[PDB]
DNA sequence: ATTGTGACGCT
DNA sequence: AGCGTCAC
């Protein structure tokens, strides 16, 4: 009724860089632009592992987590850029620095939460109020939304359809009310057009975006029309959108929890969740998950956009698969040193840029044949940015896993050093 | 031999 | 604290 809150209080956007690592390499190397091309890590085992794919290459079936030799079977003219290698491992610095370029531009418009190297949430509520009082009541022109899709429209040529749906949306709009959620979302979309234009002008990079009333819907919306487009998901669009939406497509339901929702309740689509009471969902999935599911299948989610532009952790990882697994003490020490030297470099740069110091060192390892992705995770004190000290401390922390009598067994298939617990400096 | 990250929850 | 989940 009148007291049923509808989750329409905020305007939230999710901005995701289109095939980001590919775009970084295409900016640097113009011969790669507007071509089927991918970014690969390493090169010896089956041509290297593909970690990013241009849309031209995706059209041939090339995907992430495919070996380059196999991708070339699907796409013989595929062009490749290789991740930089330093100290014997992939080094992602070029892409982190490109990400900072983009995040700093986004921060001019609004508060952002860095969700990953190429994705950020945007809290647009106050920016929209400012822009609405700036409008002082005139309507919003289609010309202000040149790359926006309105999900669910038109109802009742891809670009022609986009424009039909946008016209239907704008003709319906009630610009009289500075508190209409649909109007607020529309102004949000105008601002995100401007943000995306600024990113492309000032970096060369293109991105897609979603605009809705919360983070989950904004991320879902972002996925609906890619690349280089943005999508508005209104509250009213949720029943139809969710009526055929697989549960696994909603952020956080792509794993075991979503699988159990499907199996326990005997449903397939998000919208089917509305039939259950909050207490029923809590009985199957716990108090927190159940309340979250009850609201989310109605389009309602409360998770705030956190004011956080910088990562909370600075980590360095390397897998040693198959016969490259580490089998001697010297090997383990040398790779701990390699990881620690990259970590020291990134930490010293982080301290200069961002006025903070990490205080905890996490050391994690995998042992051969262990079913888990991480076998062991132990922490120690991080007191100075010294690679030799950090590597000696990581070894001191993990050495009691060695069961032998200069040899290391069982061989180690992953090493991981992470700097955490930052404090202002 | 589907890597190298990074965020968050549980107990 | 250490382990597990989730999403790229
Ligand atoms: N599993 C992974 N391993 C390594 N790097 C990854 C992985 N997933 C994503 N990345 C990196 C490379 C991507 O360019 C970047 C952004 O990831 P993501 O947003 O899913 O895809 P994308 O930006 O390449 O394409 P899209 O246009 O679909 O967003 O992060
Ligand atoms: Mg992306
Ligand atoms: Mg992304």
């Amino acid at each position: 009724g009148p007291h049923m809150a509808t989750g329409q209080d905020r305007v939230v956007a999710l901005v995701d860089m289109d095939c980001f690592f590919v775009q970084v390499e295409q900016r640097q190397n113009p011969h790669l632009r507007n071509k089927p091309c991918a970014v690969v890590q390493y090169k010896s085992w089956k041509g290297g592992g593909i970690i990013a794919v241009s849309y031209e290459a995706r059209a041939f079936g090339v995907t992430r987590s495919m070996w380059a030799d196999d991708a070339k079977k699907l796409c013989p003219d595929l062009l490749l850029a290789q991740v930089r290698e330093s100290r014997g491992k992939a080094n992602l610095t070029k892409y982190r620095e490109a990400s900072v370029e983009v995040m700093e531009i986004m921060s001019r418009f609004a508060v952002i939460e860095r969700a990953s190297i190429d994705e950020a949430y945007v809290d647009l509520t106050s920016a929209v109020q400012e822009r609405l009082q700036k409008l002082q009541g005139q309507p919003i022109s289609a010309d202000l939304l040149p790359s926006t899709y309105i999900e669910g429209l038109p109802q009742g040529q891809k670009e022609g359809m986009r424009k039909q749906g946008l016209f239907q949306w704008l003709d319906s709009l009630q610009i009289d009310n500075l508190t209409s959620p649909d109007l607020q979302l529309t102004v949000g979309a105008v601002i995100v057009e401007e943000m995306r234009a600024a990113i492309e002008r000032e970096t060369g990079f293109q991105c897609s975006a979603g605009i809705s009333h919360n983070k989950v819907l904004a991320k879902l919306a972002c996925g609906l029309n890619k690349p280089n487009r943005q999508t508005l998901v209104s509250h009213g669009s949720v029943p139809q959108l969710f009526s055929q939406m697989p549960i696994r497509k909603i952020r956080s339901l792509g794993g075991k929890l979503g699988a159990s929702v499907i199996e326990i309740l005997g449903i397939e689509y998000m919208g089917e969740l509305t039939q259950f009471t909050e207490s029923q969902l809590q009985s199957h999935f716990g108090e927190k998950n159940g309340s979250w599911l009850y609201a989310m299948c109605r389009g309602i989610e409360h998770d705030p956009v956190k004011p956080r532009q910088l990562p909370k952790t600075i980590g360095c990882s390397k897998n040693f698969p198959g016969k490259t697994a580490l089998a001697t003490r010297e090997q383990v020490q040398w790779w701990l040193l390699q990881l620690a030297q990259e970590l020291e470099e990134r930490l010293t740069k982080d301290r200069n840029d961002n006025d903070r110091v990490a205080t905890q060192l996490v050391v994690s390892i995998r042992v051969q044949g262990d079913k888990r992705l991480s076998s062991l995770r132990r922490c120690c004190a991080l007191t100075r940015y010294d690679a030799h000290k950090m590597s000696h401390d990581a070894f001191t922390v993990i050495k009691n896993c060695n069961t032998s009598g200069t040899e290391w067994s069982p061989p180690l298939t992953m090493l991981f050093l992470c700097a955490t617990k930052f404090s202002a400096s």
